[PDB]
C-alpha cells in the first residue's frame, strides 16, 4: 500500500494520450476522496467524491487559480461505495480530462488550465487505502 496523502510526480506535466490509473479501496464510512492535478500551487483539475453532502453523494470537480476556486461542476452519478475496491482512470484528451471508474465512463472536465505540460503533480487524498498510482502513454 501507499501512504495517503500521496504525491505522484507527472514528469513534464500531462499531455493528450496520457492515462493515469489509481487503484484503491474506500474506507468504511468514508466522507471524501480527492484527486488534485496541480500546476504549481494551482489545481488544474480537482475531482472530489463527497459521501455525505446534505445526505447526498456527489462528485465535485473544479479548478483553483491563485488560491481561488472557480465554478463547480457536479456529478450525481456516484460509483464509489464505502468498503469497496475501485479503479479511477483519468485519460487526458485534447479538450478535457475523461474519467472512468471501474471501467465505466463517469465524467469529462474541460481544460481550464491550458499549460498541460506544467500540470506536474497529482495529489491523492481522502478516506481510502491506496494500492497503486501510475501512468502510461496509450
Ligand atoms: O470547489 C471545490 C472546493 O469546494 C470547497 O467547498 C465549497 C463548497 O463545495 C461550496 O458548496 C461552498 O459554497 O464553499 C466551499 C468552499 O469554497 C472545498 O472546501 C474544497 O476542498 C474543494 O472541494
Amino acid at each position: 500500500p501507499l501512504i495517503v496523502p500521496y504525491n505522484l510526480p507527472l514528469p513534464g506535466g500531462v499531455v493528450p494520450r496520457m492515462l493515469i490509473t489509481i487503484l484503491g479501496t474506500v474506507k468504511p464510512n468514508a466522507n471524501r476522496i480527492a484527486l488534485d492535478f496541480q500546476r504549481g500551487n494551482d489545481v488544474a483539475f480537482h475531482f472530489n467524491p463527497r459521501f455525505n453532502e446534505n445526505n447526498r453523494r456527489v462528485i465535485v470537480c473544479n479548478t483553483k487559480l491563485d488560491n481561488n476556486w472557480g465554478r463547480e461542476e457536479r456529478q450525481s452519478v456516484f460509483p464509489f461505495e464505502s468498503g469497496k475496491p475501485f479503479k479511477i482512470q483519468v485519460l487526458v484528451e485534447p479538450d478535457h480530462f475523461k474519467v472512468a471508474v471501474n471501467d465505466a465512463h463517469l465524467l469529462q472536465y474541460n481544460h481550464r488550465v491550458k499549460k498541460l505540460n506544467e500540470i506536474s503533480k497529482l495529489g491523492i487524498s481522502g478516506d481510502i487505502d491506496l494500492t497503486s498510482a501510475s501512468y502510461t502513454m496509450i
